[PDB]
Parts: C-alpha cells; structure tokens; sequence
C-alpha cells in the first residue's frame, strides 16, 4: 500500500537523522571508551554485574537495520552505555568519568534532536 510506503519513508528518514546524532554522541567520546562491547574474555564476571550491555557499535548495527522506530528507543540505548558504566566503574576511574563526561556533552545534542523529530514529524 501507499500508506506502508509512506510509513517507511518517514523510518529512514529517521534513520537518517539517528545516524547524524549518532555520530555525534560518539564524537564526545574521544578515547573511544564506548566504541566496542564489554569483551567477555577480558572482563569475564560482566554479565553477572551488567544485564543489558550497549556500546556504540552495538546500536549502530540497530540503526542501520533501521531498528530505531522512534527517539526513545535510541535515548534508552545510549543511556544504557552510561548508566551500565557508572554501575560496574567507581567515581575514581577514567571509565566513569568518560561516563558522566559523555552524558553532560550528549544532553546538548539529545535536547535539540528531540525537538527536530518533533518538528519534522
């Protein structure tokens, strides 16, 4: 139908504006702390602490399977590689810090993201 057409236009285009705030949620992470999952051969407990791993390459496989249906989807992911962070990681450590650093300078993009996909329909 034209209706199943039109509704799957309005997803990639979605998938379009995720993958620009994507890349710029990854931007504030410069020593790429959150760039691949948890490895379970390095950190072999993980699973027993953390019981939703997300990373940044994790939702980029999801977004461009257009995995994303809205906004909200997105924001529980990305909340996820910080909140699953600040967790297993202690205030101390360069792992938290890059946490609360990445959620501070994403809080920025995320604001105004939300107000384009509300705009834009």
């Amino acid at each position: 139908s034209m209706e199943q057409v039109a509704m799957e236009l309005r997803l990639t285009e979605l998938t379009r504006l995720l993958r620009s705030v994507l890349d710029q949620l990854q931007d504030k992470d410069p020593a790429r702390i959150f760039a691949q999952p948890v490895s379970l051969k390095e950190v072999p407990d993980y699973l027993d602490h953390i019981k939703h791993p997300m990373d940044f390459a994790t939702m980029r496989k999801r977004l461009e399977a257009q995995g994303y249906k809205n906004l909200h989807e997105f924001e529980e992911d990305f909340d996820l590689i910080i909140d699953n962070c600040m967790k297993y990681n202690a205030r101390d450590t360069v792992f938290y810090r890059a946490a609360v650093r990445l959620r501070d300078q994403g809080g920025v993009v995320l604001r105004q993201a939300r107000r384009e996909v509300d705009s834009i329909g």
